[PDB]
């Protein structure tokens, strides 16, 4: 019989699902509202508490995903989903919901550690429904919570002032974590032990939350997978007013004053803003047009509520509250998925120095490398070889390092020197659930660890024994970290702490501790960027 | 002999004087007094909010607009129910939360007369407070009469079944008006400690609902339901109302992604847009082709968790609701003419046969809600008796009437009685002379016929006979006596027995006398039929 | 280094501007919000507090001028501006801003008297940026504040009831005064010594504030230049419902009820309401049509909040807080500017008893002289001579006396009789900053004193030693009145208090005291109207 839980705002009706082999059913709740629908006047405003409901709310349908490019969004979901058959999702501004997967016995009391998942998608696309928590829940006995937050214009439009501070999407994240604090005990979860984990923009969000004093007592463990607050492309630094005006103009709005722009965009229909989004041509590399003026996406800003200053200033401050923090990257973060999604001109699968330099300059919005520094950087990565195929691959290494590797390591080093427990990893494996269009030589591509973390091998078909073992190992590592702030455990290879020796775990076919991850790269880039 | 000026909590009000032959003291009439903030824009589909106070003297001397509704249907119903000589044409507006007051008291003195709050009917779809002139009842029975308005149709009852739009806005408007009466009626010579609510049809159902609602607890002290109660199922929606919510959203040109979105969109539609939507939805009309069970879920009262925590059925068996004297009554031929005529019933031949009756009884599923598997048992119980098709056609009209009003009323009465509260019933059976000429002379005690007696039409309209005038007088005394004592009896009136175990009720007509066990057999039958 | 001040709602960054002759630079702050933008649902409602901002706000740009007839507005600005080159302004509903000019050395404590200026423009047009408080600030060491308030429909639409009482612009003035009371100390001003002054509609506004209880302790001295609460054309008496319905209909709005009208209008876009404004033909003399119907402008009404009764009933009540009040007028109020703007038929520059009587009628909405009284009026002013050219000039002295002269004296007398310090002056000087289109014979035209008050001779060019001397004296008088409630000061010609002797000051090439201003005109008109 359907499980019914009493939340602060009313009763929610879910459903029991069984994962072949597990006796204890998993209680799954789909579409629990954690905030008032940010419609009309509530657009570009902090999320407000959901109004309470009278009888039993039927939480048995996937909620809509926040308004986004329907094509890019369905595509990312089909590439990242860990479940057998992709789920067609609806679009709506009414999207502040979360999904709960709990293996606890609801008729009894339980305090299982809680793992709140924050999806990626450049803060422009994505959804919670993409990730099925059934496997992780069942296999490690933790409560899995997938959340949603406003995207693109809706979640990040900022006039750089009080009329529209920005970071609406991040505040949505804080609102969900807050909802967890007040309701998770009712779902067999321990509000006193909540871990936050996410990848890409999601990992970047986790990073931001770690530094934001607003989220202080809302989590106890943190995991950033392929993405931190130092991932340039996601954090707008400087005057954001121009971008705001460009958006207002594109939406057919005056730019007389900030208030006018905000009032105007609030009067626009969801669809009108969707077209505006499409017009902006986000998440796509611009080939014609000054690379320094291309906005691949809207994102995190220094609003003065969530972030009082840049992520870098906050790091040296040793101010951010310290909690166990696991930071990892993939072997080839920019190996296929991202370049493919942004339409990189690599049709020939080959690159020479002069073209690499032009491409590097074109991708300024992703790597922020001064035009005069291009030769240095390019020469550093491609110069060591004459093979034009290797130059393209090493060129992909270059992008990956500037975007994920160096930023993550630098973030790990700061979290570490702040006295908090730090852990790092480099995932190198090629999941069999990879897209058929992905070249087979690509190993450890962006998002590849997602299949292990969410036990894809137990929901999807075709997993080899090696792949299945990898997933079990990863989920235990994640779940062990969730409960102790340490991934180590019996039956698992030793994962050294990220201390002064900078030891880290290498995950893949063969897993073992290694040291000084990306050490030379961080040295090369910190020095080049200081020039 | 100067216009009367009354000071209320929100500001001063200026009314006018109107004398009625046979009474020295002029009656003070105040028209269009706002008891709530206009439910416009974002306020649409939300509980009524307190009205804003005004600075000087608000002029309450014009009839307020009537809540948006089918203009043609509303006008026709007004002409047929108005107790005034000539019907007053009204305007339409979402800004319709007003009330009218008729006080016979000398406002230059202290007066605390019993107050009667009238709730008009019209299937919660149409209707207006201005249709009813309280001049006569107020002067004749020395009571303050207050006619109220409340959001109708989509505006007052749109419901998504969840928190984004619980529904019953119109009912919340009625509770809001009653609360205004408590804080201000004193200024008009009324006794806030003695408010009687009464209404007929949808108004009676409204009264019936207010009696069972924890929200109205201490806002009235007597209640009267004339031809309509909480069990008149046609007005109460049980089950999932979400599908009907969607059917409305689509007809209006909205998405249905989620309730919050549906509500957001409808809130941004205009009055005229929602008016056109209302017409396309063809409410108050019986569909003859399609599937009956789907034949127009009709807009109405729902179990929202605010006004009503459970079904009226579960609420009566609770003995929980605060008890107050309650008078419940029906007319002889509730479905005699007016309703069928209004709904354009397929009774153009004036002749019906077993077969055709089971069809109509099926197509009229939204009115009576009888399973197609029951139709036969039911139709045979009423139409079998004779072979004269015309007699069947009449027994059929009694069938409908008993299902819609007759039986529900007696059950509601019995339950209220069993809950240890004063109960009184009546069966009005008379043919007013003000009846429309298109009404078959053989119809006496049609729906709404008691209205002309209760509101003293005989003293406003023309040509009334002494017998009719006499009936009105008796009916107003009985009503006013009840308003002031919770008992209709008084000197100069036939004994009205209380509806206790002997189940005595009053038969009101040219020959008013007491009787017993009204619709006793009918109840047993239908109670037994529906019980499957 | 730019000056940064700390206000209740956040920090504001201004700029320094030095004036030849003063070592201490004047700190100027432009566009400081004193209320929340009256957009959307906030239209036709009282102004709400401004929302606090997070970092440092740049008060270095001129704010927009409230929506109004752009051409008519720029024209008035060009005519009245005291700065060398007029500044082009943008139109907007987001116009509730104020500009500050403080000569105080912010590094130390200062409690300089504060002068809050309220521009005129018939409540239909105008702006605060037109007036540069640089000169007055440094020359007389006072803090100068130019405020803005909603105009036309936006600031005065009234349904005559609780749904849209009206007087939004006046409420805006009060909101600005309250802001000064709470923040001015941060700019080196003394909240305990605020003087409000304005001319024309700004003068009527000041006169209104002196009568209203809403502004009870928000000012200490008042100055009404060419405008008071008794200048009939700005105050609406009687049923205002007719006007409201005319605006609603012109905008394409049903008039079913007051609430419906306001709701419908609360949804029209700025542009749509601007078009309705332009169609109404405000600030223009209507020649074709009944004079008793034409509506020259929307304005002050008896709302029951700002004004509880009419200005008249309020004066003969001696209840309004008594403050030093200086009421003044100009020699030829209707000399050129006003007639020109309203497009008066005075094309022939000559007039005869016949035309005059028809004009004094068509101009009903300005003077409110009953058709039956037109004779006695035309005869009392034009009967004297037969020189049609003299008749035209006397016709102008007729309008001016009904609109400013008589009303000003009556107000001043009542203020005196109420027991409060009263002062009066008559400005008679033709500034060199006049427009070429303006006949040279015109002296003391409407708004001519502005150039002396705002030190136009120290910003503009071509000022003679005489004009320069005049402005210095005027500013001292104004500034002295501000700090002492008495204009006198060593070195300045004696200014007699306006008591029973009714002494006043004639300001011009030869500034000297006189007695009983307009005394005879007041007698004539008071009598006539009383019929
Ligand atoms: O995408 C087209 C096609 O290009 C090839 C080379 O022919 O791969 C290049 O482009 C990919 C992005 O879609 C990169 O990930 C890859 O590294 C680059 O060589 C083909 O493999 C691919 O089908
Ligand atoms: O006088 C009107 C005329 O109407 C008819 C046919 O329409 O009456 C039928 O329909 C009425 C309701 O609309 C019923 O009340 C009536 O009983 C039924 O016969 C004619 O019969 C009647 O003469
Ligand atoms: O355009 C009107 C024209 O009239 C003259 C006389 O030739 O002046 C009269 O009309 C002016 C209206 O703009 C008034 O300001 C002026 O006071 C009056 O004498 C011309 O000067 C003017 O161009
Ligand atoms: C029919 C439908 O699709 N809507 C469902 C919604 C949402 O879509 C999600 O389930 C999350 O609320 O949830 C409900 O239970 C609810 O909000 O009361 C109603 C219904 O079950
Ligand atoms: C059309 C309409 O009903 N609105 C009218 C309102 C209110 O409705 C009344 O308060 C109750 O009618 O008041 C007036 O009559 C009035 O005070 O002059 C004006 C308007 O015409
Ligand atoms: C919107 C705009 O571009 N103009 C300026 C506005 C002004 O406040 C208003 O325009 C009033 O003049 O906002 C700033 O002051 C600010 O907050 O940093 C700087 C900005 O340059
Ligand atoms: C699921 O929700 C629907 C409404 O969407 C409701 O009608 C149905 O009864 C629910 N199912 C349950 C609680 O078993
Ligand atoms: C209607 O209101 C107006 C002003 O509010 C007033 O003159 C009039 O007396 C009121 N009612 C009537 C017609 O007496
Ligand atoms: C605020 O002022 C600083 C100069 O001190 C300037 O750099 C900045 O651009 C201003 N803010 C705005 C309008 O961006
Ligand atoms: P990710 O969030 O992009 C980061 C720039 N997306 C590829 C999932
Ligand atoms: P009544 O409100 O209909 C009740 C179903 N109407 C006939 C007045
Ligand atoms: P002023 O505001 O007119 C007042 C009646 N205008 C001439 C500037």
């Amino acid at each position: 019989s359907p499980p019914v839980v009493d939340t602060v705002h009313g009763k929610v009706l879910g459903k029991f699902v069984s994962l072949e082999g597990f006796a204890q059913p998993v209680a799954i709740f789909l579409g629990i509202p954690f905030a008032k629908p940010p419609l009309g006047p509530l657009r570009f405003t902090p999320p407000q508490p959901a109004e309470p409901w009278s009888f039993v709310k039927n939480a048995t349908s996937y909620p809509p995903m926040c308004t986004q490019d329907p094509k890019a969004g369905q595509l990312l979901s089909e590439l990242f989903t860990n479940r057998k058959e992709n789920i067609p999702l609806k679009l709506s501004e009414d999207c502040l919901y979360l999904n709960i997967y709990t293996p606890a016995d609801l008729t009894k009391k339980n305090r299982l550690p809680v793992m709140v998942w924050i999806h990626g998608g450049g803060l422009m696309v994505g959804a919670a429904s993409t990730y099925d928590g059934l496997a992780l829940a069942a296999h490690e006995n933790v409560v899995v919570v997938t959340i949603q937050y406003r995207l693109g214009i809706w979640g990040f439009f900022s006039t750089g002032d009080e009329h529209s501070r920005g970071n609406w999407g991040h505040l949505d994240q804080v609102a969900a974590l807050r909802w967890v604090q007040d309701n998770i005990a009712s779902f067999g979860g321990n509000p006193g032990s909540v871990t936050i984990f996410g990848e890409s923009a999601g990992g970047e969000s986790v990073s931001v939350l770690v530094l934001s004093p607003l989220a202080k007592n809302l989590f106890h463990r943190a995991i950033s997978e392929s993405g931190v607050a130092l991932t340039s492309v996601l954090v707008k630094k400087g005057d954001v007013k121009p971008l705001a005006e460009q958006i207002a103009i594109t939406a057919g709005c005056k730019t007389t004053t900030s208030a006018v722009m905000v009032h105007c965009l609030r009067q626009k229909t969801e669809e009108e803003l969707l077209e505006t989004t499409l017009k902006m041509k986000f998440l796509s590399l611009d080939l014609q047009g000054d690379p320094r003026e291309s906005q691949p996406l809207l994102g995190t800003v220094i609003d003065g509520m969530l972030l009082l200053k840049t992520p870098e200033e906050l790091q040296a401050e040793r101010n951010f509250h310290t909690v166990p923090y696991m930071v990892g990257i993939n072997k080839q973060e920019f190996g296929w998925l991202i370049p493919m999604l942004m339409s990189y001109p690599l049709s020939e699968g080959q690159l020479d120095q002069k073209t690499a330099m032009s491409l590097l300059w074109k991708s300024y919005p992703l790597v922020c490398i001064a035009k005069e520094l291009i030769p240095e950087a390019t020469e550093k990565y491609l110069g060591g070889t004459d093979d034009t195929v290797k130059k393209k691959d090493l060129f992909l290494d270059l992008i990956a390092d500037v975007m994920f590797g160096v930023p993550s390591v630098i973030v790990a080093r700061n979290h570490r020197d702040a006295g908090a427990p730090t852990y790092m990893y480099e995932f190198q494996y090629r999941p069999s659930f990879s897209s058929d269009m992905k070249p087979k030589t690509v190993i450890g591509d962006h998002g590849d660890e997602l299949f292990s973390v969410f036990g894809a091998p137990f929901l999807k078909e075709g997993a080899s024994e090696e792949e299945i073992r990898l997933s079990k190992m990863v989920m235990k590592f994640w779940a062990n970290f969730a409960r102790n702030g340490n991934p180590n455990g019996e039956g698992l290879p030793h994962w050294p702490e990220y201390n002064q020796k900078e030891g880290y775990l290498q995950i893949g076919a063969n897993t073992q501790a290694a040291q000084k991850l990306k050490d030379k790269e961080v040295a090369f880039w910190t020095n080049l960027f200081a020039k």
